[PDB]
């Protein structure tokens, strides 16, 4: 045999490039999910951050107010 | 003055962190573009590659097979 | 001609192939771009939404407390 | 309790969102995944039916051209 079977052996290269090509996907997607989640939660410690300072300083604007 | 002062700090604090982080997006998403347009071209140039040889291929087959 | 009209005409095609997919990726990472600056916005203004009730909290915590 | 009540409020009202901005993330990005891996098969499917098509051109080519 020979051209049948270059023949199956393009066939088969083929099947196996999809099989790669789909997995590669999923690695480019889980690649971003992580960025994403990690810039994604990065962002809400600078908001909560806000949050344990927009307290000290509506704090300080009376808890010693008693005393100003 | 001076709470008002750290009160006027943090409104625009926030502000500008808002901001920061739509451009954070941007990048991100500037990012992955990059690399999701990457990998479909590579994925694209091994399909095409099959083409130039499946070409060969089915080429050698016949175009040979003539002078056999 | 005729068969080379074929070759031809897969070859453009092809080429034709190429663009139009290149341009439906655009419109899929501007599909997306659109979705995720508009959840970004969104879990923003409950993040912020927070600052504007965390605040009238400590607010009439001491606020009135000159009456408490 | 009362102030005291509505700061625990605000502490887990805040904790809650965190929870569900993370899970709307996840959501987001699945949504993308499936558009993504779709959009990927059809381009795929295309650039197949350019070989199953490619095919007979070059078939027709010979197969026939024994009697042309």
């Amino acid at each position: 045999a020979e051209p049948a079977l270059r023949e199956q052996q393009l066939q088969q290269e083929l099947l196996a490039l999809k099989q790669k090509q789909q997995i590669q996907r999923q690695i480019l997607i889980a690649e971003f999910q992580r960025q994403h989640e990690q810039l994604s939660r990065q962002h809400e410690a600078q908001l909560h951050e806000h949050i344990k300072q927009q307290q000290e300083m509506l704090a300080m604007k009376h808890q010693q107010e008693l005393l100003e």
